[PDB]
């Protein structure tokens, strides 16, 4: 982007001016030579980096460095001051500060990267979610949803309520009676701000001025409106003010907090070990209290706890949680399920409440006109009506009437005439082919929508279609209808009376002799009542109540049926009111308006299940998961629906398990709580019981997932453990969730819960790998210095296997296939702990047997091996006595036991031990002889990995010169082998303790 201003003072401009500059129709839009153009002069709408990734590795290099030289020059204060009298031994204190330094340099560098791993996988999160927008182009008559990084300044933008603003955007048209926004986030105000359309001539005015203005990053309290794109990118308003920083996350997740734990408690085994070591030692309360006797023998314990330390601590933990998190958020979001927070992950797998919308997520919200009916015949308590179906399920205007399976012309009965000009009149909505993917799609509402549908199928005036094109067929019969009445006017919807109507005149054309006409459509609940009269084809007799009760019979039954239909009544004021009578700027009155009506018939459309529904609603109850479904629809229809979609049994009394909002408000508190347990089914709901039903679920202890998708939403969403918003949906609800549905589909919350409890899974097991390959460290070191021996492991290699040897392992194991039975076990408690109770014990063995067999092969070595010396037991734990006691000892050179091949053997043994406890690790109850290794495949390129590194620092001579480290041959690597492998069948046993005797 070259030019970084684009139109200025757009503010001051009006209309006409703003549209003018960039050379666009309003009509139509941008011209895709036009956004090509604009795209490459500005450049997309977005900023650059993230908040400074140019110049943060440095920044983080240097405070660490800074760490590293305040502990250098303490450490080198402490040997000096260890230099005035203190002159025994300084060839000792020679070589501890060296590897300590070794130490903190490592320690800096993972510090450095894991964190700069977490930031990135925090980061990543964002390319899921990316903004969107709306705008109208050359290339399609219907607004069209866009990536808000794809806006170009003189870009037609549409912006409703809950909308984010994408861009600086100067108003064009406020098509709601007011447009209110939230500008909080640019100019600190408090209440939403009014906006309008007319110019503001002082050029420099200050934001709150530029009250014709939309500002990039605000949001849409109320209203709808269009725009003309402005600025975009760093030229705008919140672009300007690029410096801003937000709270961090904060809230500790259940893991860390169980983590952080563990962290204490090492700290104070650490210490409770480094008192053992005395402990074992009493003789050293004999030694003479003055020299330096004391100084000498607490540098030796101020040594093994900084090994202990090394040894204790799963260094390579958090770089492997992190990078396990990423990848299976990156594979949720593959599968339409994106994350917005990491903790939410954990938290997904814990779900045991999923409340689902019904419309656009349980159903595809692809309405159609399925059925409808009129008036037949009428005789004092006798009704009779003319019942018909429709086919074609889509918005194409595809399909025929028929009337007992048998074809019919709409145009022979009156009344369809009637029913067809109601659809049509009663209708903001319409269709628009796209001829890219060759298919009719919805311009505004599903249902208005499926009503022109309907009206185009119908064709009541006989019109010639068949020579028409795609695009001049899409709107043929409603434009038809149009001509003939002309709409004056349209009495907006109201709750009060559940209807809407459109006041129009007949054209003078042979038709002017029938009046003014108004037209009505609504719930049947809010019309029936207001119907004097019955339309029967072009008569009218008087309402009774035979008439309505077969009226409301019908509706029932198309309610309750098969197919679940969401009825509307539609009737018209044969003798409405004159316009100077009828005043529109309050709709209280608009029922009155709408009454002495003609009833004329009934559309029923129906909105289809989603047809992978059924299965998860399974899934959820074999995984021990209860479903909500919270519907628009009556509590008959939502009844019908639940059973049809397996929430409730097709045979079961759901008496206290399906309410509607005035039901479970009659109840009293006590009952309404004890209605969230057992309900499943809430219909004709207010927006504040979406988070009354949440607090009441959460007082039973539940983490509940609730979907929304509209502003009223967002507070409940706010307290749902899971809050759920769909991606087509408002961005204030976005907001306040916790994960978004991509497609909207409840299968993908349920694929989002399984995959969390998978990932979960992972995670425990490399875990508790990872932390036993700890305990067996331990463990090795207190059996060395317990038994007195030397050391069979240096810390450095210690921070090498926790570090590399372990720490692909691990990695490959957050990779580990789920069990088969990962739904068919109940949710998983959010205070369950990692390791306790059997598994305490179990990999306390595990660990145990680590330790001992490092130590035991690193005492092997020195003993029966024919590379090794004839050294006995009783004169190996008294090696320090070597140099001095030398008749005690006679027999080979004392260095000996500063040998590097039992330090080697040690460490081969730890490394083997480690990949055969990560082999044992794909599954925590399931033997190998069962599941495979080769299942994770991962898992075996890691291993072999490792084993590489092992045989390099082995055996490429420069590397085994720095790790203190010497090549064995076959009968070594043999032994290794033979006191390594056992491991599996230790833990085996184990497992089939676990399996045949501890299921209960
Ligand atoms: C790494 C080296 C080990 C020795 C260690 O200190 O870990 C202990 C300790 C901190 C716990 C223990 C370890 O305790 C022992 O192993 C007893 C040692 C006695 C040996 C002396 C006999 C001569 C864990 C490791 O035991 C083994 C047997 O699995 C399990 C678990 O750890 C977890 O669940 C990991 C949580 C991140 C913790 O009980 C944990 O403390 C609690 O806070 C938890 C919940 O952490
Ligand atoms: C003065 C001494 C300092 C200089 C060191 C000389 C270079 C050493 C060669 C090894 O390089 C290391 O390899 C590790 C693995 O191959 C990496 O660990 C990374 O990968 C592990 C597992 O993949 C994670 O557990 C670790 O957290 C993560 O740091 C680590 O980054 C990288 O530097
Ligand atoms: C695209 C446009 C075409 C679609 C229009 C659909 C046509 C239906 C319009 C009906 O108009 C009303 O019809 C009533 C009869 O059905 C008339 O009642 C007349 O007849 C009744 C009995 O038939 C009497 O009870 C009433 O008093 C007497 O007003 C009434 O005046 C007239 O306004
Ligand atoms: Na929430």
């Amino acid at each position: 982007s070259d030019n970084a201003i684009a139109m200025e003072a757009a503010h001051s401009k009006s209309t006409e001016e703003c549209l003018a500059y960039f050379g666009v129709s309003e009509t139509t839009g941008l011209t895709p030579d036009q956004v090509k153009r604009h795209l490459e002069k500005y450049g997309h709408n977005e900023l650059p980096a993230e908040e400074g990734k140019s110049l943060w590795e440095l920044v983080i290099e240097q405070f660490e460095d800074l760490l590293v030289r305040i502990l250098l020059l303490a450490a080198c204060i402490s040997f000096v001051l260890a230099w005035f009298e203190e002159g025994e031994e300084t060839i000792t204190a020679f070589v501890e500060p060296f590897v300590i330094l070794l130490i903190l340099i490592a320690n800096a560098i993972v510090g450095v990267w894991q964190e700069r791993n977490a930031e990135n996988a925090i980061e990543a999160l964002k390319e899921y979610e990316p903004e969107m927008g709306k705008v109208y182009r050359a290339d399609r008559k219907s607004v069209q949803r866009i990536k808000a990084r794809d806006i170009v300044p003189g870009d037609i933008v549409e912006v409703a309520v809950g909308d984010k603003v994408p861009a600086d955007i100067r108003i064009l048209s406020i098509k709601s009676t007011t447009l209110r926004v939230d500008q909080s986030i640019l100019t600190g105000e408090s209440v939403s701000v009014i906006k309008h359309t007319e110019p503001v001539p002082d050029p420099r005015a200050v934001n709150q001025d530029k009250k014709n203005m939309l500002f990039s990053g605000t949001n849409i309290a109320a209203g709808k409106a269009l725009g003309i794109v402005a600025t975009t990118g760093v030229s705008t308003e919140i672009g300007k003010i690029r410096d801003q920083m937000a709270a961090t996350e904060q809230d500790k997740t259940p893991l860390q907090q169980k983590l952080d734990e563990f962290g204490e408690q090492l700290s104070k085994v650490i210490s409770l070990i480094c008192v053992a070591v005395w402990l074992i030692n009493i003789g050293h309360f004999n030694d003479p209290v003055h020299g330096g006797s004391w100084i000498r023998g607490a540098i030796y314990y101020f040594k093994i706890a900084v090994a202990l330390a090394v040894a204790a601590i799963p260094q390579g933990l958090p770089a492997v949680i992190t990078t396990c998190l990423a990848l299976g958020t990156r594979r949720m979001a593959k599968k339409n399920a994106i994350v917005r927070s990491l903790p939410s992950v954990e938290t997904l797998g814990c779900t045991s409440v999923i409340c689902s919308d019904k419309t656009g997520t349980l159903t595809t919200n692809q309405m159609s006109v399925c059925k409808m009916f009129i008036i037949d015949k009428v005789d004092g308590d006798f009704c009779s009506l003319n019942e018909f179906s429709i086919t074609g399920s889509t918005y194409a205007p595809e399909g025929e009437v028929l009337k007992n399976d048998k074809p019919i012309r709409s145009g022979q009965f009156d009344g369809l005439v009637e029913l067809a000009t109601i659809c049509a009149l009663c209708n903001d909505s319409s269709l628009d082919f796209n001829e890219t993917k060759g298919v009719y799609e919805k311009v505004g509402e599903a249902t208005e929508t499926a009503l022109t549908t309907l009206v185009e199928k119908m064709n009541v005036f006989n019109t010639e279609v068949r020579n028409l094109s795609k695009v001049e067929r899409a709107n043929a019969c409603n434009s038809v209808i149009r001509q003939l009445m002309k709409k004056e006017f349209t009495l907006e919807f109201s709750r009060d009376r559940k209807s809407m109507s459109v006041y129009c005149s007949p054209a003078k054309s042979s038709r002017a002799a029938v009046g003014n006409k108004m037209f009505v459509k609504g719930a049947p609940e809010g019309v029936i009542d207001r119907c004097n009269y019955v339309r029967v084809g072009t008569t009218r007799v008087p309402m009774t109540g035979p008439v309505k009760e077969k009226i409301l019979s019908v509706i029932k039954e198309w309610g309750t049926g098969r197919d679940t239909l969401r009825c509307l009544a539609l009737a018209t004021r044969d003798t409405p009111p004159k316009r100077e009578e009828m005043v529109l700027d309050d709709s209280s009155r608009f029922m009155e308006y709408e009454t002495d009506l003609t009833f004329v018939g009934v559309v029923g459309m129906l909105d289809p299940p989603r047809k992978e529904v059924m299965g998860s609603i399974q899934l959820c109850r074999d995984a021990g998961i209860r479903v909500i479904m919270i519907t628009g629809d009556n509590k008959g229809t939502a009844i019908a629906i639940c059973r049809r979609i397996g929430i409730f049994g097709e045979n079961e009394e759901v008496a206290d398990r399906a309410y509607t909002g005035r039901e479970f408000d009659d109840l009293p508190l006590a009952e309404q709580r004890e209605a969230c347990r057992r309900a499943c089914c809430f219909a004709r709901v207010e927006p504040s019981h979406k988070s009354k039903i949440v607090e009441y679920l959460q007082s039973y202890d539940e983490i509940t997932a609730m979907t929304g998708d509209g502003v009223n939403d967002a507070p409940a969403l706010k307290k749902a453990e899971i809050g759920i918003a769909m991606g087509s949906g408002t961005a204030v609800a976005k907001t306040a969730s916790e994960m978004v549905l991509a497609d909207d589909n409840f299968s993908t919350i349920v694929a989002a819960v399984e995959e969390g409890r998978a990932i979960y899974n992972n995670m425990k097991q490399f875990i508790r790998y990872l932390i036993s390959s700890n305990v067996g460290e331990v463990v090795c070191i207190f059996l060395t210095a317990a038994l007195g021996l030397p050391e069979a492991l240096i810390p450095v290699q210690l921070l090498w296997v926790n570090l590399v040897t372990d720490g692909l392992p691990a990695t490959a194991l957050g990779f580990n296939p789920p069990d088969l039975d990962i739904m068919d076990r109940p949710p998983r408690s959010p205070k369950e702990p990692l390791i306790s109770g059997w598994l305490f014990f179990r990999y306390m063995a595990i660990g145990g047997y680590v330790g001992a067999a490092t130590v035991g092969a690193a005492a092997w070595w020195f003993m029966y091996a024919e590379d090794g010396p004839g050294v006995t037991y009783h004169q190996l734990t008294h090696f320090m006595q070597c140099t001095e006691d030398h008749p005690h000892f006679e027999g080979l050179d004392c260095e000996i036991f500063e040998a590097p091949e039992p330090m080697t053997m040690a460490l081969s043994v730890l490394v083997t031990i480690e990949m055969c406890n990560a082999l044992n690790s794909l599954s925590e109850n399931q033997s190998l002889m069962r599941m495979p290794p080769w299942v994770n495949i991962w898992l075996l390129g890691s291993i072999c990995l490792s084993m590489s590194l092992h045989f390099l620092i082995l055996y490429v001579d420069p590397l085994p010169m720095i790790f203190k480290l010497k090549a064995l041959d076959l009968t070594q690597w043999l032994m290794v082998l033979k006191i390594s492998l056992p491991v599996i069948g230790l833990d085996e046993i184990l497992k089939f303790i676990a399996r045949n005797y501890l299921e209960g």
